[PDB]
């Protein structure tokens, strides 16, 4: 029942394809605000696991 949260993360994935979609989905549970989630990414709230 988190279709809205999933959809919201889509816009962020579009703006910031550098970050993991699912980790964004998580922040959308945290803040439920893509405006925050995006700044959250920038704060280091959402870490980006590089290819390893």
């Amino acid at each position: 029942s988190n279709s809205q949260l999933n959809a919201m993360a889509h816009q962020i994935q579009e703006m910031f394809p550098q970050v993991p979609y699912h980790l964004v989905l998580q922040d959308l549970q945290l803040t439920r605000s893509v405006e925050i989630t995006t700044d959250n990414i920038l704060e280091g709230r959402i870490q980006v696991p590089f290819p390893t």
